[PDB]
């Protein structure tokens, strides 16, 4: 019965591929999306989240996804339990996802410079589980190429694998710990070999949405949605660009100024 | 960090393949299962519910899981808005388990005549999702086969045959609708064909629990169980037998009077 959509806090354009994902599992629930491409330090960075928090709920969402793994790190926890709304983020999925398809015990997560100086991941992993060994590398020259869509790129492939020079053959599983990297999953496959599991941490979190929609009772009508919509505070042309190819089809987004 | 145990509330020895779905699947995770093995109309079984979760409450458990599809379509969705742990049914997760893996449409559900009655798992599936087609039916015989071990037995298989002929090439999906069904698996596909794919609900409740787990940060140590503790309303040395050949080990219950 719930016909609320369901919110999207993102820093940018990464957090589209959670999104693609939602569509891609859950066709019938519809989306509210923020993604704050303006702006840019951790104190801070709570305060901003806040302020796409405030944002989401003012367009009454049933639920929030902190589509961004830095935003996560810093104010999921905070803001799941000031809001009586389902919160949850990506991280926890990624890591509980990881630590239960290692074979070793050796992980590996990438992601953001941010993400990783947070170093939620490992605090996560061996918070749940201590003897696991996590190692964890931030690839800062990731995010531009995604947003270039140059990925078949050689220049973009040797990157790759420069970056993830540090990790191949140390670790059984690599968590993509950056909602942008899903686009580069083949790429990081070839570069760290067929042995390493890939985590996706974004993937994760919509596989875990499902289970909360049913918990707390609030689906959607399940052969209905269409009304999506999105907000950026900032180039929204680029970002129709972006997203109308991630999501294979133009999309409408609106200029946001919180 | 919550080593509390998980809270299993059956009406007997039933919801105990729920258990060994848990320990197979989160093997860390301890247990306090209640089967109310003695007494056995509506508005009776939710006092009777009741009385299990209050018990299972001065066991001091993180969670309570009804493995009992009939206490699960009459009380569970009372006992989780008036309790502050988290509460799941095995209903729902199969409903949302057979909505998805339906191909055309048409699905099945057996199980016991209580919960066949309650007609719970047509009124979520038909709830979420209008448009299918559910056909449910009781097959009462199923359970006594099952306490009994003889499930190879020739004569079993022939009741498993006539009990589903009904349902024979009329359903794309067959949910199974009782915790003690899982056990008659093998035979049941034979009876459907390959081409209907079975819902097993207990299952889907375990692999709904880890998402809960994390959710509302309560999990366990990923590399310590071995403290499971099993208190049935009577017949308490039948309930070792059934149950220490499903848990393939002995297990010692202990006879309560709530
Ligand atoms: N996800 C990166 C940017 C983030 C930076 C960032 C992290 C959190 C934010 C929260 C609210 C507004 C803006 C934010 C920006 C990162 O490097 O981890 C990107 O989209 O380029
Ligand atoms: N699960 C069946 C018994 C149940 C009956 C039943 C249903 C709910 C109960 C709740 C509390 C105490 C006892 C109960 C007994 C059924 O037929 O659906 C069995 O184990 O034989």
């Amino acid at each position: 019965m719930d016909t609320r959509p369901i919110g999207f806090l993102d820093s940018g354009v990464g957090g589209l591929t959670v999104v693609c994902e939602l569509i891609r599992q859950l066709p019938h629930e519809k989306i509210v999306y923020i993604g704050d491409s303006a702006r840019a330090p951790k104190k801070q960075i709570k305060e901003y989240t806040w302020e796409l928090v405030n944002f989401l709920l003012t367009q009454n969402v049933k639920m929030i996804v902190f589509a961004c793994n830095t935003a996560t790190a810093v104010a999921w926890e905070e803001v799941k339990a000031a809001l009586d709304i389902p919160v949850l983020g990506v991280v926890l999925p990624g890591a509980s996802a990881a630590i239960k398809s290692t074979t070793k015990g050796q992980v590996g997560v990438i992601g953001t410079p941010m993400t990783v100086a947070s170093d939620i991941y490992r605090k996560k992993i061996q918070l749940l589980a201590p003897s696991i060994q996590v190692r964890s590398l931030a690839c800062p020259k990731f995010v531009p190429i995604v947003e270039s869509n140059e990925m078949c790129s050689s220049i973009a492939k040797k990157i790759v694998y420069d970056s993830l020079a540090p990790l191949v053959g140390k670790i059984d599983t690599l968590v993509l710990g950056c909602t942008h990297y899903p686009l580069l999953r083949p790429i990081i496959q070839n570069v760290m070999g067929p042995s390493v599991k890939l985590i996706d941490s974004g993937a994760e979190c919509v596989r875990d949405i499902s289970v909360l929609l049913n918990y707390f009772d609030i689906n959607g009508n399940y052969h209905q949605a269409v009304e999506h919509r999105f907000f950026t505070t900032a180039n929204p042309e680029i970002f129709q660009e972006i997203a109308s190819i991630w999501l294979k089809q133009k999309i409408n987004v609106e200029h946001v100024t919180l």
